[PDB]
């Protein structure tokens, strides 16, 4: 069976992509090796019920370059660190990753394949040898609104994004559950009586969140009970945030269509929610469809997506980070023409980020590259 | 001097109006009544070192009857009870409400004045006798980015909102609170714990908010670490929530274009902050202008807009709800040209909910009236 290396297996995201594994039984057909950053030597974990020998330094090229395949979660630092050393000794194996890095590599395909299989197996053929994990919010994106570009009925898209803590890092989660604990305890006594003004209470959670003791190392800024309308680096030629670049820079390379490129342009905003990524869309569409179809194009473009019907009592149960979170389910709704004309299309989703928007991708890629 | 009767003072609203006023000194120059759907009888609360004897009554037509100008931030129930029956009698003063009940009478006119003074003005030549405060996120919008409106710059505008608790009332602000503690109560210890696991933390954060136990009898579903994207009630015609079809209704009837209305569209979310509402615009301009040009002209509006330099630093201290809570600055940053084209502009936006967006424009109509 092809040998397949495994990088990262221990931290938030490798954690996913091992569960999901041992729930698919994905490693039955290959032979697993674990390397580690700070525990070569160490027993290796027992996944798959199988038991690989002990953890080996993610850093021994003449180890890594015995693997057929290596699928790595550790981060975008490791892989421009390695990565070129591994190919400069002449090793042609798969490179599956997580990390953004080598995702615009000349020689690198954005796997997404309920969405890109073709630009995938054509790839393959042509033969492309490694396969990155496209940005979270970009994947999740097109796994909700994916027919819309089958069918070439997209013309431009207008985003806002709702962006969970987890997308920040794992340290990040902990550091709103924190910051949302400090809130409530700031007034935990005055929320208890019924007699409580409720400026008193605004002006004391108010007052903690401005606090210096109040944690902010993480984000720069609070994020319980506030928002921070900017996520990564600023792009001085644009004026975009390195978020918001990917999603034109991600979705004209995931669909291959640099040649005829889509905008895709917006805001990416960090809110208050643990670990799923929510997205408002203004679709301008290049022709004018009954809302029924429109919603059936969606709908039948993959098994994940669900279209939630614009109803009060169902949205409010089904399209949400409380009802997706940990699921692979991906819903879609509030759809409707907007004011400005019946090209005009309204959407709203949600959708797991470290499932779709991370893990799953590279489980599948993996599955097709081995057995 | 005038005699001026005050109905909801006691409220959320209420109380940020009779705050404001008192910083102010809005009580010099009139006559205050204060009236109770509650308490009639009791001692009135003394605002302005004035002290009025007892609370009256806010359903006595008779002592209402004798009043220049009425001041009610006690709700849309109350309104739509008095209100006919006073104007009945053939009283003709002056009515300012918060609530949105007689925001669309062709007898009422918006009020906003930093952005339609000549509306007001020529509404009170005309004889109209009833102002009313527009939707909190319409004003909001407005004191932004009323100076692209001033110089008819807009063809349309795309929005998507981020939306605080309190704007669904003080309930509700509670509710969130509560949610928030119950959420890191859920995981206190393994917070503490660099070692833990953050997937064990997030199932048990997750779980506790799936919790039947979980508090959102007032949501009616989980804030606290999600979102909500619905806000007021489905108007089956076009698919939009009261919530958002107000953007289209009152941004044009404050600007007096209700004749011909400038496209306001989009989807509004509930997030869990407290008092702010932030926006995030798609501004589809009329034409292609430099963005320092459209930068000063947003900014050359009013005194409280302003204008966020597109960089991270200050955007994390200055576009915030953190920053922008009980402020009446009203921020808007993020500010550039999107892939769509020149003529397409993103901007996002933060502003007090309760101010600006509620007793402010009821304030500043009232001072005008009284002198
Ligand atoms: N966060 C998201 O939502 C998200 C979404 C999509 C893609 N990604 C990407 O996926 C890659 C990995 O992200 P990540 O958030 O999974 O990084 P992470 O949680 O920090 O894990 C990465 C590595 O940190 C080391 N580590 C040190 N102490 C650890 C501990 N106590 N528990 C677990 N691991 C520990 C582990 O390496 P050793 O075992 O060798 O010590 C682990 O492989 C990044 O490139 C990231 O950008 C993240
Ligand atoms: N919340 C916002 O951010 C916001 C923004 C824009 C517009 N508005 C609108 O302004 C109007 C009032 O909103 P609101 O949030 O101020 O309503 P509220 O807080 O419920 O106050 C309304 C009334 O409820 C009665 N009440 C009962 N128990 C009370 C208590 N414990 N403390 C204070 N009052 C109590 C009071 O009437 P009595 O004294 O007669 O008993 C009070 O005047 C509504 O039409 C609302 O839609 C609200
Ligand atoms: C969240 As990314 C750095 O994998 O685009
Ligand atoms: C903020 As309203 C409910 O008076 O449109």
């Amino acid at each position: 069976m092809k040998n397949v290396g495994f990088i990262g297996w221990r931290g938030m995201v490798g954690s996913v992509l091992m569960d999901r594994m041992s729930q698919e039984n994905d490693f039955e057909n290959l032979n697993p090796v674990f390397f580690t950053t700070s525990q070569a030597g160490q027993k290796a974990p027992v996944f798959g019920g199988k038991d690989a020998g002990d953890l080996k330094s993610a850093f021994d090229i003449e180890e890594l370059k015995k693997l057929d395949i290596i699928v790595t979660c550790q981060g975008g630092d490791y892989t421009n660190e390695v990565y070129p050393k591994l190919k400069a000794t002449g090793w042609d194996g798969y490179w599956v990753d997580a990390a953004s890095a080598l995702r615009m590599k000349d020689d690198a395909i954005i796997v997404l394949d309920p969405v890109n299989q073709h630009v995938i197996s054509e790839g393959l053929k042509k033969g492309i040898k490694t396969f990155v994990g496209g940005n979270c919010t970009v994947s999740l994106m097109l796994m909700a609104i994916g027919g819309l570009f089958e069918k070439d009925l997209v013309e431009w898209i207008s985003v806002a994004t709702y962006q969970a803590a987890s997308g920040a890092g794992a340290k990040n989660m902990r550091e709103l559950l924190s910051q949302m604990g400090l809130l409530e305890q700031a007034v935990s006594s005055e929320l208890k009586d019924p007699a409580s003004s409720i400026l008193d209470i605004e002006r004391k959670v108010t007052a903690k969140m401005r606090a210096d003791n109040f944690p902010t190392d993480n984000f720069g800024a609070a994020l319980g009970g506030s928002l921070i309308p900017w996520i990564d680096k600023l792009l001085p030629e644009t004026g975009q945030t390195k978020e918001e670049w990917k999603g034109y820079a991600e979705t004209n390379k995931i669909l291959g269509l640099s040649d005829n490129p889509i905008p895709v342009d917006g805001l990416c905003v960090r809110i208050g929610a643990l670990r799923c990524n929510s997205q408002a869309f203004t679709i301008k569409l290049k022709k004018d469809l009954p809302l029924e179809e429109i919603e059936q194009i969606i709908a039948s473009h993959n098994e994940w997506v669900k279209v939630i019907p614009n109803d009060k009592e169902i949205t409010l149960r089904e399209l949400t980070p409380a009802k997706v979170t940990g699921t692979l389910s991906v819903p879609v709704g509030r759809l409707r023409k907007l004011a400005m004309g019946p090209e005009y299309l309204a959407a709203f989703t949600v959708g797991d980020q470290l499932l779709w928007g991370a893990a799953e991708p590279v489980r599948r890629i993996l599955k097709q590259l081995v057995a």
